[PDB]
DNA sequence: AAAGGTCAAACTGTGACCTAT
DNA sequence: TATAGGTCACAGTTTGACCTT
């Protein structure tokens, strides 16, 4: 189960448990640095079903549960992968 | 000519002689009532060909030169199309 | 002259599965 | 084994040129 929107979540990844969807969405959020707005007032719904209807609430249930920017790679350690 | 983009522009839409692409851009962002972040500095060059480069910017010049949000229509006049009375 | 409608084409994002260590 | 990035069909979104008004 992920911390985010409770689907199934096999392990850690950027710090929290999450699944490969937010995962994903997390990773790509800080490769990009892309920025999202919330339509609504900050409490859309983040669960396995409407994660996706809000950008901006699932990102910030990514840094509320506790999710780490940095552990994201990016400088010399870009396109490197497994572990350290 | 788009005041907009510097596209081919037939007529004013929305207040602003602008081209069928920033017309459908700006109808699309205000009756969505959508939201962008610019992901630079607010200062994407919004031409014919880097139009789509950054919508924050794009949307920013048609307020800039002076595209009215209150054109576009709503409550009772929604879907409601031709000129008026 | 200018409003909304249309929608095929282009464009973009998601995530199950993979490989890398 | 845990967890990093890679892949990329598949899904979802956006665009304007054109159309009806
Ligand atoms: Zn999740
Ligand atoms: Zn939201
Ligand atoms: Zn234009
Ligand atoms: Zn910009």
């Amino acid at each position: 189960l992920c911390a985010v929107c409770g689907d199934n979540a096999a392990c850690q990844h950027y710090g929290v448990r999450t699944c490969e969807g937010c995962k994903g969405f997390f990773k790509r959020t800080v490769q990009k640095n892309a920025k999202y707005v919330c339509l609504a007032n900050k409490n859309c719904p983040v669960d396995k079903r409407r994660r996706n209807r809000c950008q901006y609430c699932r990102f910030q249930k990514c840094l509320a549960v506790g999710m780490v920017k940095e552990v994201v790679r990016t400088d010399s350690l870009k396109g490197r992968r497994g572990r350290l």
